[PDB]
Formats: C-alpha cells, sequence, structure tokens
C-alpha cells in the first residue's frame, strides 16, 4: 500500500459523469489515508501542443528540429517549461495514477494526448535502454476509467465496433507499460447517455469499493522484456528459445503479441494470467 | 479518378521529413492535375481543445453539457466556430485525404486528435444510423503516412512493440471507416532518425510513384456493416447466420473482429482480401 496518488480528469465539464467519477475517486482515496493529487486538465487550461517553446534556454539546433532530441536534453539540465515540470513531480510523488476520460474516436481526448507527449519525456518517463517492465515507473501502478458513447455489446468480440482489448493496447501497453507501470484492470463504464439516474450511482459506488484494496491487486499480463532481444542488430525480436515454446501453444501472449494466433481474450481487461 | 485532395501535416517543423513528405505529396498530386488542399495544422496554429466555444450561438443546455449533443445541433443550423466550418468544406471538396505525421506514444499527435474531434461532428462526419461503409464519407478514400521512432523489426508480430495492425485499427477502422472512407493501405516509413541522406530520397520518390494511380487501388478489408445487427436491442452484434459461417473458418475478419482467432495478418497494411 502506498500513501499517494494522481487523478487526471479530461472532460471540459464539472457536471459530467467523469467529474463525478473523479470526485468519487477523490473522496474514496481521501477516505483511506492516501494523498490525492489532482491534475484537472481543463481547469488548469492545460497546453496540449508541442511547439519549440517547451524548452526554456537556447535551442541546441534551431535549424532542423528533432523534438525527441531537444526535449531529452532540456530535462536533465533543468530548464523545460515548468508547467511540464510541475506535473512531473506529481508523478515522482504519486504511486497510483488514475485517468478518467471519455472515449471519443476510439481513443483518449486531444488534451490528454498532449499531456502524455509533453510530460513523458525521454530519460524521465521512458528510455530506449530501460524499456517496458525495466522502465522508470516500474514501481508504480496505473488504471484507466472510461465513459463510452456506445453500449458494451457494441464493443464485444463480434460487435460492429470490434474488440475493446484492441483499443486499449495502444494505451495500456504502448504508453503505461512502456514507461514501467504495472497496469491494473480498467473501469469500463459503458453507454452513459442512456443509464438511469440511480444506476449512475451504483457505478460511482462500485468504483469506491474497488479503490480500497487497489494496490493489492494483480496487474495485467504483458510479455515481459526478459523474453526479448534488447539490442538493435538482431532486430529487437523475441528471444529465439522462447519462440519455440509458444509454437506448441494455442494462444498468443498479449494482443500485440498475438503471434498470428488466438488472442487470450480480456488480456487488457482481466488479470489472471 | 477524382480532381481533388487534402493533406494534413502534423509536425511543428518545416524542416522535418513529414514536411518533405507533404511537399512531396503536394508536388506529386499537382503533377497529375489534382487540386491539392493543405491544412498545415501547425502553420495555422490550430485549436486542438474542445471547450464550449466551438458553438457560436446560445447553449441549449448551459447547466450540464453533453458536447456530443450540443455539437450536432450547432452543425445543422450553421453557427459552429468557422475554423471548424472552413476545414469541413475542404472535406466535402476533397476526394482523397492524406495524413502525414509522427507516431508518438503509439498513436497520432495531440494536435490531430483535436482536429478529428472538432471537425468530425455527428450528422456531418458520422451518424449512429449511417455507420461505417454506409457512412457520410463512403464515396471518398483516405491514407495514412507515418514516421516512426523505432525500426520495422520492433513493430513486427514478435517485436517488443507488438503488431502494427493492432496500432492502426483504432484509427483506420475506428475513425476513417466509421465515417465512410475506403481506407487505402498506409505508408510505414520506419525509423527515420537513422536513415541515410540518400535513402531519405528513395522514400520520397516511391511515395510520388504510388500517388499516381492511388484512386484505382483496392482498399483494406473491413467486415462490412451488411454483416451486422444494426439495431440496439439485439445489441449491435454480428448477424446470426454469418456467425455460423465463420466458426468453420480459421481466421478472423478484421483485427477487432479477430473473433478470438488468428488475425489475417497485414489486415491494416495490405489489401487483397
Ligand atoms: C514524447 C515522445 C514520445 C515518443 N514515443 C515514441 C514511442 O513510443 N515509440 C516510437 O517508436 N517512437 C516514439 N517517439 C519518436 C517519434 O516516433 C519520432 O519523433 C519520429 O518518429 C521521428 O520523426 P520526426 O518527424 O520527429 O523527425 P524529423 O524532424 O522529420 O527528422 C527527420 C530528418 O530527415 C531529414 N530529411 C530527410 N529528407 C528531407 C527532406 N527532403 N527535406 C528536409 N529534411 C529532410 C530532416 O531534415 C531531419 O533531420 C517519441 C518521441 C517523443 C518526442
Ligand atoms: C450524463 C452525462 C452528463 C454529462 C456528461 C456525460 C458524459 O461524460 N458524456 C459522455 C458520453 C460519451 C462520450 N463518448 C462519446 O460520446 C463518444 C463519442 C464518439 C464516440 N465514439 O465514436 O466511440 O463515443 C463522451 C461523453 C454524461
Amino acid at each position: 500500500v502506498g500513501r499517494r496518488a494522481l487523478i487526471v480528469l479530461a472532460h471540459s465539464e464539472r457536471t459530467s459523469f467523469n467529474y463525478a467519477m473523479k470526485e468519487a475517486a477523490a473522496a474514496a482515496l481521501k477516505k483511506k489515508g492516501w494523498e490525492v493529487v489532482e491534475s484537472d486538465l481543463y481547469a488548469m487550461n492545460f497546453n496540449p501542443i508541442i511547439s519549440r517553446k517547451d524548452i526554456t534556454g537556447k535551442l541546441k539546433d534551431p535549424a532542423n528540429f528533432q523534438y525527441p532530441a531537444e526535449s531529452v536534453l532540456a530535462y536533465k539540465e533543468g530548464h523545460l517549461s515548468p508547467d511540464i515540470v510541475a506535473e512531473q513531480k506529481k508523478l515522482e510523488a504519486a504511486d497510483l495514477v488514475i485517468f478518467q476520460f471519455p472515449l471519443q474516436w476510439f481513443g483518449v481526448p486531444a488534451i490528454l494526448k498532449g499531456w502524455f507527449e509533453r510530460v513523458f519525456i525521454g530519460e524521465f518517463a521512458y528510455t530506449y535502454a530501460a524499456m517496458y517492465d525495466k522502465g522508470p515507473f516500474r514501481s508504480k501502478k496505473a488504471v484507466l476509467s472510461i465513459t463510452t458513447g456506445g453500449s458494451g455489446s457494441m464493443y464485444s468480440l463480434q460487435g460492429i465496433h470490434g474488440d475493446m482489448n484492441v483499443i486499449l493496447w495502444p494505451i495500456q501497453s504502448g504508453i503505461l507499460h512502456f514507461c514501467g507501470f504495472q497496469v491494473l484492470e480498467p473501469q469500463l463504464t459503458y453507454s452513459i447517455g442512456h443509464t438511469p439516474a440511480d444506476a449512475r450511482i451504483q457505478i460511482l459506488e462500485g468504483w469506491k469499493k474497488r479503490l480500497e484494496n487497489i494496490w493489492d491487486e494483480t496487474p495485467l499480463y504483458f510479455a515481459p522484456s526478459s523474453l526479448f532481444d534488447l539490442n538493435f542488430q538482431a532486430g529487437f525480436l523475441m528471444k529465439k528459445e522462447v519462440q519455440d515454446e509458444e509454437k506448441n501453444k494455442k494462444f498468443g501472449l498479449s494482443v500485440g503479441h498475438h503471434l498470428g494466433k488466438s488472442i487470450p481474450t480480456d488480456n487488457q481487461i482481466k488479470a489472471r494470467k
């Protein structure tokens, strides 16, 4: 159990179900003796774009600009934009991280996809040496909590919207696990434009119950980077003895590591593997 | 063949490979007698956030705000924000649509993920009746062209980054096909931070070759919405006779329609199915 957390609301409104879920998250963690940092994004009319004005001091190369390179430099010295630096020390503090938001266009709203870019800078958040489960934030846990337009049958394995494990891999593995996070199961509060008034409290209640023993959960299964060739000459492929083990096995490992086989369904939604 | 197009650069720089790819796209289409609209996003320091100030006139409900509902209303009358309306008539004009950008955090940069939200409004872009291949933009074609941090072996089926078909479903199906677009194959220009100076011309050349007979291509396979239960009582599931046809078949249909089976690999990258 850890003494700290971070919540990130990503909806304009303070009337929304997302706000209520955040205030429900707040009151829940506050009730267990956790510190609850809040990066209410829309409230702090946050910057979502990457111009060259993230870096404070002189540009090392102001002719052609690799933002990748010029950002990494700016961190280690200590002259980035301090609205990035402010948000960074919350993460160094916070053991848990909760992202509350709506699914609009099969992904996270624009204002969080700018948060991810500007804050998660190389060395700080990710390295191309310290990757995935070896990554900086490996001693942390992270959770998603989404508010969907369609129903839960639409995003089934055979709904028109297709699988939901598929829409969570880009995020839960590609961002959170890539930095280090032991990604816990997400909270899929579907079709909220239909739900009754009382069932928009049952959801808010089941959330608070869940948040009690949240650190003591077991996270989702991602093929650990102990199973891979971490050098860029072989091609960063999966280790060659482990390839033969899975050719007698029926499923994949993750969604992205389907291996052209069965997807162990609810890989990104349930944890028991 | 159509007499129009639209390109959307989503990188700050005009030195970038993305800019060169856009200028290469521009000169290519201009050479074939196509009109080339350009929404150079960073140049038009574009708005990526959704506040309530997209709608011009009075808010129908300024107590609790569904942006979904208040946006749809605002379109059909004709008093949205005109920087949205300006971008919209380009789409009504443009037959083809090219998205040039970098893959940062397993997806599209923040400034395009705001473009998608504010411009693709209900009735205009998508409907919950006219869905997918029946959708508004069904008489149009759309393409992606990406610039990646890692190499092409990393995003193989057994690389640490996992599949690339998996990272393209959220976008190519969940955005473009959902509106209508017959999504043509994407342009995966990998690891550009390593590439030699001359091979950063071979790529720019092969692009221009490809753009000549681009409309005469055959698009990617997405399970058409003729195969689905388009009413929200059964649950928007796949039609019940078609379910039995695929239980004797070995592969899935799409990535999201894996059906817990093999993924017909390069579903989102090659077209022959
Ligand atoms: C916060 C952050 C997170 C990231 N996360 C990931 C991740 O999770 N996974 C991942 O794989 N990558 C990641 N990346 C890396 C990202 O993919 C790279 O930024 C991008 O792929 C590299 O292209 P670029 O547009 O940034 O570079 P460019 O600015 O396009 O550099 C390309 C070079 O080609 C030159 N060039 C070639 N031809 C021409 C021409 N005709 N005219 C002019 N110049 C030319 C340019 O001058 C330049 O030097 C991340 C980057 C950042 C900043
Ligand atoms: C009752 C109430 C009040 C205020 C606020 C709220 C709320 O959070 N609404 C809400 C409900 C749903 C979404 N997501 C979508 O609408 C949506 C758009 C496009 C897609 N898509 O194509 O997958 O899904 C966003 C906000 C609900």
